């Protein structure tokens, strides 16, 4: 969700 961690196909960092 462009962010920091994870995965996120929005953006690479959930939280």
């Amino acid at each position: 969700l462009c962010v920091i961690v994870q995965a996120d196909w929005n953006c690479p960092g959930w939280f």
